[PDB]
């Protein structure tokens, strides 16, 4: 099995487009204040700044829950319940040495293992080329998280916009746009060579206390050879990764049985499992 990844949601229909997804952004969906107070988060942050004074905080979307409509129905097919969190809150909760204690306290107090966790929502992509390969990236050995492991394109999108209901559609547009922007920024591809994303589902990273990522399918009009040229033509300062490579979609089907599987970070494992279940499997 793979204990570091769990599926929260698998989408129907081969994946959902933007127009079929509703978001509810509400302070009811935020992390709950820690039992001893949020001063523990402030302590971790001030300690970190006194070692690396150039770090900066950033806002993030928080995933509270998601609910699928009955399969085959008319109208919107998914509701995402979102709150707001931050990089600082993430470092103080999901990335804390005591994250597992916070999950137990959450179960006890709120019947929710995630109630005291920041749980910022990540995004990632199963990115397919015109000659039927998926795109993979090799992570730097010097970063804090999953050093030297294999990833897919992705990031962690950031809130900003100037009625609580209609604020929803703008959030859904920002999530889908962010997936494409991350592909442009890291893979160095033109925006116009990319299809609109489809949402495949949501996966949780159990090595980061259950933090979730939305996993998408994106098609590119360029061949693998052309994508490699674009990636490399940026130079070492144009990408965080140190290398790119490609696997035939034919072979992705049995990836969990290869030696590559042990090298894949948890969010990339989630993207591949969801691609195989939702775009593969005829």
């Amino acid at each position: 099995m793979d204990p570091e990844v769990t599926l929260l949601l698998q989408c129907p229909g081969g994946g959902l487009p933007q127009e079929q997804i509703q978001a509810e952004l509400s302070p009811a969906h935020d992390r709950r204040p820690l039992p001893g107070g949020d001063e523990a988060i402030t302590a971790i942050w001030e300690t970190r700044l006194k070692a690396q004074p150039w770090l900066f905080d950033a806002p993030k979307f928080r995933l509270h829950s998601a609910t699928l409509a009955p399969i085959g129905s008319r109208g919107p097919q998914l509701l995402l319940r979102l709150g707001l969190t931050s990089y600082r809150d993430f470092l103080g909760t999901n990335w804390s040495s005591s994250a597992a204690w916070l999950r137990q306290q959450g179960a006890t107090d709120w019947g929710d293992t995630q109630a005291y966790l920041a749980d910022p929502l990540g995004v990632g992509a199963a990115l397919a080329t015109a000659d039927d390969f998926l795109v993979f990236l090799r992570r730097s050995r010097q970063v804090a998280e999953a050093p030297g492991l294999v990833d897919v394109p992705g990031g962690h999108p950031e809130p900003q916009a100037l009625h609580q209901d209609l604020a929803g559609q703008l959030v859904v547009h920002e999530l889908f746009s962010s997936v494409l922007q991350e592909i442009c920024d890291e893979v160095n591809l033109p925006l116009l060579t990319l299809s609109q994303p489809l949402l495949l589902g949501i996966a949780r990273n159990e090595t980061s206390a259950g933090r979730a990522s939305a996993e998408f399918y994106v098609q590119c009009s360029l061949t693998s050879e052309q994508v490699r040229k674009h990636y490399l033509s940026g130079g070492p300062e144009a990408h965080e990764s140190t290398g790119i490579f490609f696997v035939e979609t034919q072979n992705v089907r049995r990836l969990p049985e290869t030696e590559m599987w042990a090298e894949l970070c948890p969010s990339a494992k989630g993207a591949i499992i969801l691609y195989n279940r939702v775009q593969g499997s005829p």
